[PDB]
């Protein structure tokens, strides 16, 4: 079968949107695909993080992943830095990427957008996440609308490296749903849900606590119309309340707008809420069950096994056409 | 005793500048400290290297290193690559150094002078020579007058990381000689030797025969003076030639200027020619020696089993500080 990569920075806890947008997906995928699926640590900290959080973060994105149903037995769970070929391939990537392409990144002058001082890796991300692609021969990248741009350019890198140095990388393809590749801030309509966004306010966690998501709901930015209606433009609050009612309902945004007809923000929140803490709560139960045995760290340790081995052949590969090191 | 590191790029053959400047001083530095001497072919690839002239060169460096006098059981001779480490730290450190810092190396100006389209391993230089030396809690770092700002840095990134995560590594000092710190180019006075100068009139490789070397010193760039006395300013390459014949005669200048009172370009160069031949005549002998053996390839492995040794615990320990992975 083809192959799957995709990752999730261990950078706060995952949200709505990361699961909406890419992890629920993960699920069904493993069954159809040979997928390695990712806790990018590597990349957490392109901006600061604190020890002692990161570790937890770490551990709990790991428990998340297994907990929505990620079997490890179907597919490859792992920690990005314990594959030491991951900053291999990612040093060759960048030798061979120009800095006006890492410049134009959306995502980069965004995440630099009004910062005096700047780290260098927030600029070299690119790299490293094309090496994480790249790495296992990957066909297929699971994401989440905003990653289209670095996938773009992986696809750019893997091309270069195939014409200069000889044939040698997959050119990947992003996979981004076509509803929920793009859940927005609770608090800021005009921008994406992010798990690490100042305001938690902006994000409702799979962790949170029900009293937790019914604040968070109530306290989403609508209008003043009073009337529940999609328009992205128009309405972009309660549109993307919709969308988030919607695909976790399994109704559509138009039998929606039917049922609550003649209401009411008030009741359509409070409604909204329990759907998401309803939701969330299988998948909870399960997260508490992995954080407190040692067969997180097992799955772990496999998955960093399987994962090291395809990736230091490829960087043997890559160093072979680069002219690195010696001949092996 | 005290620790010791310094890399030289396989991006060429190495020239006497290369030698005056650093190689001739690891020969003596190794009895009196623990020394580290890498062969950086991740830092080659910064720019266009050709594979095949890539392992060639990283061959033929190590086989100069030993050939000079590098005694293996005394010191660690190693390639770069063959140290997964280095890229492990290079992405850690490139986490915690400022995109402003890099941009104001010279040496990335320098090298990035005048080009369109530019890698982002130049820019990158920095983090990586950084990791090369905080790796192996090195005290001393014996150059290269032109890479002291890079050595700054270092200082600056092994503070940062110190004070913002906890103590781990030891601030390195560099180490540049008062004689040939700075070896100029011969058919441009105003700028230093490289061994990477598109122009093989400007070096003199340790690989150069009789032949190349008598031309190349012969077409060296001086003035119509036809007065042989150290005039830095006023005559540069004159001055430049004197500096190569007082190291490596082990005459002062002062002594040059009165052995050649009367004289005589034609003269004074043909003679500095011999004298650079007679220099390098027994290094090529033994590079010879080292060339044909099986025995240059034991060196390294036993070398790079050593670094990594080394290394991966630095690694680890810079990984628990971030808190990157897991507990180990
Ligand atoms: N608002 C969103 N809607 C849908 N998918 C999203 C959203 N935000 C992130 N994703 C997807 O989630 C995955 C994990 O990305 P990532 O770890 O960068 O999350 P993040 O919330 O954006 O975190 P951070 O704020 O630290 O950058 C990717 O596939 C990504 O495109
Ligand atoms: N002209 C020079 N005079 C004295 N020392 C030098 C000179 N050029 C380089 N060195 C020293 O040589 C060592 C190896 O450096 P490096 O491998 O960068 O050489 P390089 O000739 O400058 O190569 P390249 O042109 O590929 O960058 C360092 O210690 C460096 O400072
Ligand atoms: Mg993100
Ligand atoms: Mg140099």
């Amino acid at each position: 079968m083809k192959t799957i990569f995709s990752g999730i920075q261990p950078s706060g806890v995952i949200t709505i949107g990361n699961y909406i947008g890419a992890l629920r997906q993960f699920v069904e995928l493993q069954h159809e695909y040979n997928c390695y699926f990712c806790i990018v640590d590597q990349h957490a900290i392109t901006v600061w993080q604190d020890p002692h959080e990161l570790r937890q973060n770490i551990r709990r994105l790991a428990a998340l992943y297994l907990a929505v149903g990620i079997d490890p037995t179907q597919a490859t769970l792992f920690i990005q830095s314990e594959v030491p070929a991951h900053a291999q391939a990612a040093w060759m990537l960048q030798c061979i990427v120009y800095i006006g392409e890492l410049e134009r990144m959306t995502q980069f002058k965004e995440k630099s957008a009004g910062k005096e001082a700047v780290s260098a890796g927030l600029l070299t991300y690119p790299p490293l996440m094309a090496a994480d692609i790249l790495l296992y021969n990957t066909d297929i990248v699971p994401v989440g609308e905003d990653q289209k741009q670095h996938i773009e350019l992986t696809r750019d890198l893997a091309e270069r490296f195939n014409k200069r140095y000889g044939e040698l990388f997959t050119i990947p393809e992003a996979r981004i749903p076509k509803v929920g590749a793009r859940i927005m801030s609770l608090v800021d309509p005009t921008k994406k849900m992010s798990k690490s966004d100042p305001n938690p306010k902006a994000y409702i966690t799979l962790l949170d606590d029900a009293k937790t998501i019914e604040k968070k709901i109530k306290s989403a930015v609508t209008d003043s119309e009073g009337t529940i209606r999609y328009d992205k433009e128009a309405k972009p609050g309660i549109s993307n309340l919709l969308n988030i009612y919607s695909t976790l309902s399994g109704q559509s945004i138009e039998e929606l707008e039917r049922q609550y007809e003649g209401k009411g923000y008030g009741v359509f929140k409070a409604d909204l809420a329990q759907v998401v803490i309803e939701t969330l709560r299988p998948i909870q139960e399960r997260y508490h069950h992995w954080m407190e045995s040692e067969e997180l760290d097992r799955v772990l340790d496999e998955g960093a096994e399987k994962a090291n081995r395809v990736a230091s052949e490829m960087v043997r590969k890559m160093e072979q056409a680069m002219g690195l090191g010696r001949r092996r």
